[PDB]
């Protein structure tokens, strides 16, 4: 692997975004990832549409949770690979209550065939993004509220509960550490990112960490 990445640096990721409130991170995870994933096959990048997930996706639960693999699944074998885009599904959810899904003739701003598991270590998952792109993954993120910016090397690390996108890492510091996108606006955080610290597992970031295939 490289000492360090930051797919932000090539183009290849969306604006931070807002999921208002709705418990909705498992599909800003989930799309963000393959945001990232289309422009990394070669397309432009485009915003894609978390109120596809939020809405017609049954398997998770709208407002009320869900889970990036199960986005990546419902994808594929329900939604024949199609991510529309965000123009033609604009987010309706920011309020909180989710509006019901109905489909005639929106706009595929993205095909995925299928999507993959990482190995829960940190190595692993650092090697696969420094190949192909962003990385979707599970946190606990009950310390996050009170963050203002920095390195976290005290996350409390003890249960998952939301999904955010690992865009890059940096081996050459000090200190070492992931980047991490958030769906909180870019008033959070360090303008909407954050950084955790890279090799003790922080956060739980490597229990569950995956990616959609552009095929
Ligand atoms: C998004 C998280 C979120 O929006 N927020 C926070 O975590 C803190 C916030 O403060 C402003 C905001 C509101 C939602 C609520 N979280 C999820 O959808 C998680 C995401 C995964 C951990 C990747 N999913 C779940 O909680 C999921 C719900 C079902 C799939 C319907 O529950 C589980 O993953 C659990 C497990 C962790 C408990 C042992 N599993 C057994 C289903
Ligand atoms: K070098
Ligand atoms: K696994
Ligand atoms: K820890
Ligand atoms: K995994």
């Amino acid at each position: 692997a490289p000492a360090a990445v930051d797919w932000r640096a090539r183009g290849a990721v969306t604006a931070v975004k807002d999921q208002g409130q709705c418990g909705s991170c498992w599909a800003f995870s989930a799309i963000g990832n393959v945001e990232c994933q289309w422009f990394l096959a070669g397309h432009p990048l485009t915003n894609l549409s978390e109120q596809m997930l939020v809405s017609c996706d049954k398997t998770d639960s709208g407002c009320s949770g869900g889970l990036m693999n199960n986005a990546f699944e419902w994808i594929v074998q329900e939604n024949n690979g199609a991510v529309y885009t965000e123009d033609s599904y604009p987010y309706a959810s920011g309020e909180g209550i989710s509006p019901p899904c109905t489909t005639s003739g929106h706009t595929v701003g993205a095909t995925i065939t299928g999507h993959v598991e990482l190995p829960q270590d940190e190595a692993q998952i650092a090697a696969w993004l420094a190949v192909n792109g962003p990385v979707a993954v599970a946190v606990d993120a009950s310390s996050w509220m009170t963050y203002t910016g920095g390195v976290m090397t005290s996350c409390v690390s003890e249960q998952l509960d939301h999904g955010v996108l690992l865009v890059g890492y940096n081996d050459s510091a000090a200190v070492p550490y992931w980047i991490i996108k958030n769906s909180w606006t870019t008033q959070w955080g360090e303008e909407g990112y954050i950084r955790i610290a890279k090799g003790s597992n922080q956060c739980l970031v490597k229990e569950e960490a995956s990616s959609a295939v552009v095929g």
